[PDB]
């Protein structure tokens, strides 16, 4: 309990929350967390793999990351289907969903250690600190860090199964002829 019942505005205790004044993870899949070492500095969190979630100069982007060296869109996050590598296998992976980190402004993004030049794409993983800047130049790198928390259907659960594999994919499908519009 904690009201006399039915009345601020209704329903058991605090409505056993049916639509929920709680919700975390109502479809959030990765929560993005900027260091102090980034010009950001928290936790984002982007929504099951909103595909696409955008991120630049330009809050046109699913999300924000205010920093000049940002052309606006500066990077472009993607989600889709795992899909099976093309071939072969045994056991595919029908359902699931991976994430693609893609560049797309004018700069560069990357993640942890793959390079991006613009209009290029990338695969994400749990725990998969990004740079949607880096100019060591003038101090102003965009530290983040990919955390994800749902893994629910996440193909591999989010956890980069392997020890060097996955390096910048350039773009696709146009932006998938949906990103390349910003």
């Amino acid at each position: 309990e904690a009201e006399t019942r039915e009345q601020k505005l209704l329903h058991s205790n605090n409505t056993e929350n049916v639509k929920s004044s709680k919700k975390k993870g109502n479809g959030r899949f990765l929560t993005l967390k900027p260091l102090p070492d980034s010009i950001i500095q928290e936790s984002l969190e982007i929504q099951q793999g909103v595909n696409p979630f955008f991120i630049g100069r330009s809050e046109d982007c699913n999300c924000k990351i205010e920093d000049n060296r940002l052309s606006r869109v500066h990077c472009f996050i993607f989600k889709k289907r795992h899909a099976v590598g093309k071939s072969m296998y045994e056991s595919p992976a029908q359902g699931l969903d991976d994430i693609w980190y893609c560049h797309t402004g004018t700069n560069v993004s990357y993640l942890n250690n793959n390079r991006m030049i613009q209009g290029t794409k990338f695969l994400l993983q749990d725990g998969d600190e990004i740079k949607i800047i880096w100019d060591k130049n003038n101090k102003f790198v965009i530290g983040f860090k990919v955390e994800i928390n749902d893994t629910t259907g996440l193909f591999n659960e989010g956890l980069g199964m392997l020890q060097e594999q996955r390096v910048v994919l350039k773009q696709t499908a146009e932006e998938k002829d949906l990103v390349k519009k910003l």
